């Protein structure tokens, strides 16, 4: 951000247009994941006892209101931009091309690698012996399996149904059961894949049934004709409403679908196109009328689904004893649909900027793409630090005088910059690069409008957006003390006008570069002793991922975290205008993760939530914290990031959700809530 | 096994005073914890012609302080 060179009224820099044979820009970045991580799912479970009449009418009002006023236009734009078949096609292509060359050996009969191979190729695969693939006969080239967008999702759903009944299974075979896929299935590839996958089994009957089915599937309409009997062990239903109807018609259609599926098999997975609290709870109520049988239901969402899809799957199975808590309220997987309210502004399309300006804030999020003369490269690189924290500079040939530059606009860098009027940079360091210090790369460069970030980065961005909205809503405030802030991570929320203070025992000290940007750093620890707590009358205090750990790198028990919360709450009393924000993992996420298999980085170890290679930390119970803050006597509030925060993060930052990250993001956000302690 | 066996009853478990008091502060009712004292011991031993024993004298001080009464009033 800062340097030893002082700029003033510097002339702007124009980047010339680069040919399409040197720099090419794509829309959505493909994502690379291990083959075993395509088949995941995350559980969500009901947490309510009764469905009273006032709740019924309010939920109906909240649901019908979001039908005519369709889902947010920005979410619709991202959902159809980031598909799933394209988001993982290179992996399947790699598998198929490896298979054809004769490089596929030593995989288990029913492993997920075998299932992926059955989805990647068309021909039948035989085992010359257990745990080895027979080489294909000479002269045989099998065409790659042409599957649609919703095929890998069906494979993951089949895996989930084959995994719920036995959580310790390592193979997925159905001897000698049967299954049917309730789906229109114009040209169903999943039936072919599953038939090719269970061939060694003695006899399993699997087939699709739907409205527009072709051979070998059967063309029927749901509910089934009265003069026919259908019966199977598994149901994987996903029925869509292509035509436009009212709320009542889709209600009746989905009620009939759920009843028929639940009466057709011992286990069923049914897709809900419009998952609302009222709709899901009405489905739950109708489940009880099915002959007085007790049904156990839990919301599900696979890891091979469209990351931005608000559609969630329901799971239905009979249970010996009726579940005490059958109803859902403010669940993780419904709040992606509730909070997807139509926008008050048009979606912002990322753009390419070709002109570099000196301290000019007229830049929308996007990329800096262009080429400049080698002599102006240090100057342009010194002037674009005010917007971007990274830049990839390279040259084509040593006989070429122009230098190609790519850089992404970073809102955190904008927030840290522009806090003052001073313009300093290490322009003296960059002139050491001319002319051969800027790299060479003959090959074409491929950069994406929406790059990839891990799940925790997405969550932090959404929570920062939420806190920034909250802080901007208030008024008459002097500073924002970031207790947990390390390396100025929380600066994305503080307004440029007001101060910002960091109290972290481990942070770099450089007094001049912190004076030049109006920040103050205190490398002393934050003592949670209400007698010595240094809370200004008019300030905002941020506690982000700091309560849950120790500054030396250790984890803290739940009672210590509760004591810290109590200390900050009590010491925050006897103040005029004080606001504090605290975040903590909740105890409801342990129940969901220990039943699921989509855990990639957010994992559970011995009851402590192992998140992103950090030490395993225990969770807190919402009821206990709420009771403690009720007894203390301060105005508390549990707030969680929602869909608009996700959209704003993924739009300002040119980053999009991953295939595996989409399933876990619903649950993760609901169980890392934020406390708003105000006066 | 962590329970109180009194008068050959079925052993029963014990409540924490902090939890009980904390519960009544949220509910919103006036509450108090009352305990019998030495004058109550004298009155029981005078109005009824009874006296303490040897094994009962030592244990009764502990028995009083941990069998309290909650006086909820409006
Ligand atoms: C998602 S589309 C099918 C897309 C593709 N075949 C696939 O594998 O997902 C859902 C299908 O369900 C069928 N469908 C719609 N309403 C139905 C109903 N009421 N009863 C039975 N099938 C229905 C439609 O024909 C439609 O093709
Ligand atoms: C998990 S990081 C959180 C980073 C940042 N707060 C954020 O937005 O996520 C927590 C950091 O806070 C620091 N820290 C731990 N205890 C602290 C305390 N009691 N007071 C101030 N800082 C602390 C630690 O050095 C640790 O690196």
């Amino acid at each position: 951000v800062t340097g030893a060179t002082e700029h003033d009224t510097v002339a702007d820099i124009v980047l010339g247009q680069t040919g399409e044979d040197v720099i090419t820009i794509s829309m959505v970045e493909p994502m690379s994941i291990a083959v075993e991580d395509m088949y995941g799912y995350v559980l969500d479970t009901p947490t309510r006892d009764i469905w009273p009449a006032d709740e019924q009418i309010e939920q109906k009002g909240d649901a019908v209101a979001l039908y005519d006023t369709k889902t947010s236009r920005a979410l619709g734009m991202f959902n159809n931009t980031v598909r799933i078949d394209d988001l993982l096609s290179p992996l399947l292509s790699l598998v198929y091309r490896t298979y054809i060359k004769g490089d596929t050996m030593t995989m288990t009969q029913g492993s997920l690698d075998h299932l992926t191979l059955c989805a990647a190729v068309d021909s039948d695969i035989t085992f010359v012996g257990n745990r080895m693939i027979a080489p294909l006969p000479e002269g045989y080239i099998p065409k790659p399996m042409h599957r649609n967008n919703s095929t890998m999702k069906m494979l993951s759903l089949y895996v989930a149904l084959k995994k719920l009944e036995n959580f310790a299974t390592n193979s997925y075979l159905m001897a000698p059961d049967t299954s049917i896929i309730l789906l229109g299935a114009e040209r169903e590839p999943a039936v072919n894949i599953l038939r090719r996958f269970n061939r060694n089994v003695s006899n399993v009957r699997i087939i699709g049934m739907g409205d527009r089915a072709v051979e070998p599937n059967i063309r029927v309409r749901v509910p089934f004709p009265i003069d026919k009997n259908i019966s199977a062990d598994f149901i994987i239903c996903d029925i869509n409403s292509y035509e436009d109807q009212s709320f009542e018609s889709m209600f009746s259609e989905t009620i009939s679908v759920v009843t028929t599926c639940a009466s057709a098999a011992t286990r069923a997975l049914v897709k809900i196109n419009h998952p609302s609290e009222y709709m899901i709870n009405s489905v739950i109520e109708r489940l009880s009328q099915l002959g007085g049988v007790f049904y156990h239901t839990a919301l599900l969402k696979t890891a091979s689904q469209n990351p931005y899809s608000y559609e969630t799957y329901i799971y239905i199975t009979p249970i010996a004893a009726a579940v005490r808590f059958p109803f859902y309220s403010n669940s993780a997987m419904i709040n992606r649909y509730m909070t997807a309210v139509a926008d008050d502004e048009m979606p912002i399309i990322p753009s390419i900027h070709t002109v570099i300006k000196g301290h000019s804030n007229t830049y929308s999020p996007g990329l800096f793409c262009g080429c400049v003369d080698v002599q102006s490269a240090p100057l342009a690189l010194s002037q674009l630090k005010s917007y971007c924290s990274e830049a990839t500079t390279w040259r084509v040939d040593s006989d070429d005088n122009l230098v190609n530059i790519i850089a992404r606009i970073d809102p955190a860098r904008i927030a840290l910059e522009f806090r003052t009027r001073s313009n300093t940079s290490a322009y003296h360091e960059y002139q050491r690069y001319v002319p051969n210090g800027l790299g060479f790369k003959v090959r074409k460069t491929r950069e994406f409008r929406y790059m990839h970030r891990e799940v925790t980065f997405i969550h932090k961005l959404m929570m920062y957006a939420l806190i920034r909205e909250q802080i901007s809503l208030t008024e008459n405030m002097t500073q924002v003390v970031s207790i947990g802030g390390r390396n100025l991570a929380d600066i994305s929320v503080v307004p440029l006008n007001m101060k910002y203070v960091v109290i972290d025992p481990a942070t770099r000290i450089e007094t001049l570069t912190q004076e030049k940007k109006n920040i103050e750093v205190q490398s002393r620890p934050f003592q949670f002793d209400a007698a010595n707590m240094d809370l200004e009358n008019n300030s905002i205090y941020l506690f982000i991922a700091v309560i849950m750990n120790e500054p030396n790198g250790a984890a803290t028990p739940a009672r210590m975290q509760m004591d810290k919360i109590r200390n900050v709450a009590t010491a925050m009393l006897t103040r005029t205008n004080c606001v504090a924000y605290i975040s903590f993992y909740e105890a409801g996420i342990i129940t969901r993760l220990d039943q699921s298999t989509a855990h990639k980085t957010i994992r559970v170890e011995e009851g402590r939530l192992k998140v992103a290679n950090y030490v395993p930390v225990d969770t807190l119970v919402e009821a206990d914290v709420t009771l403690m803050l009720r007894d203390i006597g301060i105005t508390h509030e549990i707030i969680r990031p929602s869909t608009p925060e996700l959209i704003d993060a993924c739009s300002n930052y040119g980053i999009r959700l991953g295939s595996t990250g989409g399933a876990v993001l619903d649950v993760f956000n609901h169980y890392s809530p934020v406390i708003k302690l105000v006066r």
